[PDB]
Order: C-alpha cells, then sequence, then structure tokens
C-alpha cells in the first residue's frame, strides 16, 4: 500500500471531508493568485467550473528569517517558471488574476488539515506543466485515489470552462488579452470550440 | 544607495573578506549537486575555473517541518526548470555531478555570512538560466557593486572552462555524454573553440 493521495477534481469535494484529519489530496487547477508578505504567503488556484478565482487557497506558512526566504525562493522559481516577472530582491508580492494575463497550469500536491469543521490546504509540492505540454496532453493523449486520467480530464475541463468564460461579455477573461496568444493557442482553442457538435 | 550586493567572480574571493560580517553577495556558476536530508539541504555549484564542481556550497537551513516542506519544493522546481527528474514525493535527494549530465546554469544571490574566520552562504534568490538563453547572451550581447558585464563575464568564462574540460582526457566531462547536445550546442561550442585565433 501507499499514502492513498487522494485526487480533488474541486474545492467544493472538501465539504464531504472529515472533521478532523490529515488527508493527502492532489488537485489540477491554474494558478490565479500569490500574496507574500511578512508572517504569510498565500497561493490561490481556480479550477473555473460554475468563474470564480481563487477556489483553492494553499498556505505556506513560516515564523523564522529562514523560512521566510525559503518561502520567498519558492515564490520566485514559480513565476520564474511561468514567465512572470518580479520586483528586484533588493528593491512584499501582490499578484492577482493571474489567468487574465497568463494561464498557468499546475498539478499541487497539499495536506487538506481539518478541525472544528475548518480546513487549510498546506503545500507539499507544485508542478509547473508548460502551456505547450498541457496542449499536446489534450490534443494527443501514486495511489489508488489517483487515476491516470483524472489530471487530463481535469485539464480538459480547466480549458472548457475558459472557452465559457471568453464568450461570456461580463467577464473580463479573453483569450486575446494573453500576453502568449500563440497562434497554436489560437487553433486549439478554435478545435476545442468544434468539439460541441 | 542601495544594498551594494557584491558580484563576486570567484569562491577564492571569499578569502579576503570580512572576518565577522553579514555581506549580500552574487554569483553566476552551473549547479553541480544537490543533497536533502531531514537536518540539511545543500547546493553545490561551481564555475570550472582551473576542473573541481561545488566551490559554491550554499545552505538552505530549516529546523521545522514547514521549513522542511519548503526546502523540498524549492529543489523540486529548481530540478524541474532544468529537467532534471527526481523521486515521487509519495515514495532523501543526492545528486551528484549534475554537468556531466545536464549543464545548468544559475545566477545566485546570497549572504556571505562569517564568524572566527569561517564563513557560510544562505540563499536568498536564485535564477536558472536557459541554455538558450546563455548562448545568445554569449553570442549575440542594482548595485554599483555588480557590473552589467559580469554576468556576461562569468557566463563566457564558464563555457571556456567547459571546453578545456572537454578536450582533457583525465575529465569525465565531455559536450557529447550530455542528456541535451543539440546542434547548436555543436555549433556554438565549435564557435566558441574557434574564438582562440
Amino acid at each position: 500500500s501507499h499514502k492513498n493521495r487522494i485526487f480533488v477534481s474541486s474545492s467544493k469535494d472538501f465539504e464531504g471531508y472529515p472533521s478532523k484529519a490529515i488527508v493527502p489530496v492532489q488537485f489540477v487547477a491554474l494558478l490565479t493568485s500569490i500574496h507574500l508578505t511578512e508572517t504569510k504567503c498565500l497561493l490561490g488556484f481556480s479550477n473555473f467550473e460554475r468563474s470564480q478565482e481563487d477556489q483553492y487557497l494553499i498556505k505556506l506558512k513560516f515564523k523564522d528569517r529562514g523560512s521566510e526566504r525559503l518561502a520567498r525562493i519558492t515564490i520566485s522559481l514559480l513565476c520564474q517558471y511561468f514567465d512572470i516577472e518580479l520586483p528586484d530582491l533588493d528593491s512584499t508580492v501582490i499578484l492577482r488574476d493571474i489567468h487574465l494575463e497568463r494561464l498557468c497550469f499546475s498539478s499541487c500536491k497539499a495536506l487538506y488539515v481539518s478541525k472544528h469543521g475548518n480546513y487549510t490546504l498546506f503545500l507539499e509540492d507544485i508542478k509547473p506543466l508548460d502551456l505547450v505540454s498541457v496542449i499536446s496532453t489534450i490534443s494527443t493523449k501514486s495511489s489508488e485515489l489517483i487515476s491516470e486520467c483524472d489530471l487530463n480530464n481535469s485539464l480538459v475541463d480547466i480549458f472548457n470552462n475558459l472557452i465559457e468564460m471568453n464568450r461570456d461579455e461580463k467577464n473580463r477573461f479573453k483569450f486575446v488579452k494573453l500576453i502568449h496568444y500563440d497562434i497554436e493557442l489560437k487553433k486549439f482553442v478554435q478545435d476545442q470550440q468544434k468539439v460541441l457538435s
């Protein structure tokens, strides 16, 4: 046997989880916000089921200076991977609605940790996915509680929800406003937008 | 004014630094080793002036579980950036002579911290550089103590030392053994190997 890390397809699943327990989970979602202060470091994620950003809030807790540095070094690499630029080390980080500019697919491993009906997600790993890859995985193609299609299914859903936000006028999200709108993204979008017939 | 982060071109510079001081530094070097246990996390870097790996040892100290996680998440992103694959979270990290396989250019900001003639380097930031970029920067092209040519000069030196190790037979380092030997690397190598005339 193993840890039996549970795959969650939605923050709504947390509503039926144990009330005092530590449960390892994994979920796929777009990075939507970063907040780095001196006492706190917060990562927002959304899946965009109907939409609303930061459904998942993952916490990187820290008390010391060393902790504080580690948290900062972590944020720094995550932003570099996704080409999100940061102020200079030698110069507080606040990033909101990241998805309006970038589209940062991420596979996360967290610890759902709950007490008295309240729960917190602590990060254990994060795998940034390349938009390049994500598009392949969709165009193209451990524990007993994660199917090797869950991740894939998630990526597919995220992108559909993304499509329905693009159409919707009262939504600030639009494929064109993305800093990285290639022609591949265009045609990918168009293809998936044709999988309705 | 600013922090006056000092650019160091060599670990040999540390021999003339203050004996009880905290001095912010920056240096460019290839990642050569990673060690992750439960009490310690160590990053080895080399510049390869004549050669020897791990001239620079940067320490990511940690006492808690949270710290321990942060350190791990940090290592994980660094390896992903450089396409170094790691065992599964749900399954101690020991990576040596990374440069025989990969070539991982890195710009680091550390705190030289010394007491009684002894010094330690604590990480504050690390910028992985893409081999793709590094080759441009060389083929192609803040504080008062870092010139905007230092980084560049360093990259150039590293690669020359690399060339002289390739020639040398008693050295296990060879361009061909690299997991990523493109044709660009070939021709880049050949060009720089022609800048001797």
